[PDB]
């Protein structure tokens, strides 16, 4: 109940493949602040299952290394919303995608909204896609975002973005 965009007609099987987290933004600086921040996740691959869940492979700096992660987000009745499993009732919404060049997703908590929201602009290749960043930046003005990170091709090709 804070992300007012959601993609109609999502073919979740088609968003499979490798992805780059070109940009990311959050509702609070603490979430994207340092390399070991909570929602500073770098996405590598998206893996839908035949039943319809979504397996995410990502990287995240943690105990001071760059560690791979495996996260699986489960199907709901709304084709563009998935539930990741943790202590908290946390939700993934696919905002938009042409399957071939970009995907915009946000990641909010059930809990308290301005305390939750993180969004990313995924692109298929290590290239700065301006119109991808246009749609990401325009889906995001209707949100209360306070920190915006953005990465360049050289960082897009290195573990944890340098
Ligand atoms: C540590 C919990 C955050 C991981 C969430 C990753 C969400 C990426 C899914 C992209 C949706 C198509």
């Amino acid at each position: 109940l804070i992300v007012t965009q959601t993609m109609k007609g999502l073919d979740i099987q088609k968003v499979a493949g490798t992805w780059y987290s070109l940009a990311m933004a959050a509702s609070d600086i603490s979430l994207l602040d340092a390399q070991s921040a909570p929602l500073r996740v770098y996405v590598e691959e998206l893996k839908p299952t035949p039943e319809g869940d979504l397996e995410i492979l990502l990287q995240k700096w943690e105990n001071d290394e760059c560690a791979q992660k495996k996260i699986i987000a489960e199907k709901t009745k709304i084709p563009a919303v998935f539930k990741i499993d943790a202590l908290n009732e946390n939700k993934v919404l696919v905002l938009d995608t042409d399957y071939k060049k970009y995907l915009l997703f946000c990641m909010e908590n059930s809990a308290e909204p301005e305390q939750s929201l993180v969004c990313q602009c995924l692109v298929r290749t290590p290239e700065v896609d301006d119109e991808a960043l246009e749609k990401f930046d325009k889906a995001l003005k209707a949100l209360p975002m306070h920190i915006r990170l953005s990465f360049n091709p050289t960082q897009l090709e290195e573990q944890c973005h340098i």
